[PDB]
């Protein structure tokens, strides 16, 4: 059931899945608790810096929406040129973009209602710098880009979308790792697809220290930070 490099391949129509799980009522749930969680983690727990990378992307952007209020700079990366294109279509504000509005107000409402959707959009698309390619099995991910050490490196829903096996999990992690201050936060929130203590062993072997760790099969979200 893992994946690897060499069977990889995306949702051939992210679109498609956008409208199906996307738009919110089983997935409307998770996508609730999810939005909550990365609510906690951005606007309370201390994560918060100039840059944040968010690896593996996918074609969504409702992980970036509290993750705004707290890094003003941010930067999309996916390995599949159809998951940035979607991206884009929203960032350049494209008729045929997603509808990112509920999700959007559902956000702002989690937020205290402090500001409206556009300006929330706005405040997104301002600080997303960067739509760029990355490859998580490679020393350097996003090649030869010149990005300084970053604050965060946020991961949603990768090993969801395609579970490699451990020491595969391990190695990318530690590859994230070059592109993060020591003391950088890294910051998961996925599926459990060993368990916990998988997830756990791969985290610490990759060069990071947790400090906290929540259950949200089943959906876990975490926070570390890479040795200092
Ligand atoms: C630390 C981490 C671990 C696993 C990750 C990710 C990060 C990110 C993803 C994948 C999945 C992710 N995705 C796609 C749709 N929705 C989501 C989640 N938001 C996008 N996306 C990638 O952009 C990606 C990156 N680099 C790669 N290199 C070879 C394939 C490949 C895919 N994996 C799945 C995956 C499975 C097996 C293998 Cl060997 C490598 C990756």
């Amino acid at each position: 059931g893992f994946t690897s490099k060499d069977t990889y391949l995306s949702h051939f129509n992210p679109r498609d899945y956008l409208e199906k799980y996307y738009k919110f009522s089983a997935e409307s749930q998770i996508l609730k608790h999810l939005l909550k969680n990365l609510f906690k983690i951005f606007c309370l727990d201390g994560v918060k810096g100039d840059l944040l990378i968010d690896i593996g992307s996918g074609p969504t952007i409702y992980q970036l929406l509290s993750a705004c209020e707290s890094f003003k700079e941010i930067v999309v990366t996916d390995y599949s040129d159809q998951n940035l294109q979607e991206l884009e279509k929203w960032l350049k504000k494209e008729p045929a973009a997603f509808d990112w509005s509920p999700v959007v107000t559902y956000v702002c409402d989690l937020e205290g209602n402090r500001v409206k959707g556009p300006e929330k959009e706005e405040k997104l698309r301002q600080a997303v710098k960067q739509v760029l390619k990355c490859d998580v099995t490679q020393s350097q991910p996003l090649g030869a880009v010149p990005l300084p050490p970053a604050d965060c490196v946020l991961s949603t829903l990768c090993l969801d979308a395609a579970c490699p096996d451990l020491p595969t999990y391990c190695r990318a992690l530690r590859n994230l790792g070059s592109l993060l201050k020591p003391g950088g936060f890294l910051v998961i929130m996925d599926a459990l697809k060993g368990g916990r203590e998988a997830v756990e062993a791969a985290v610490k072997e990759a060069g990071y220290t947790i400090e906290w760790f929540e259950v949200i099969e089943g959906l876990f979200s975490l926070v570390a930070r890479k040795l200092s």
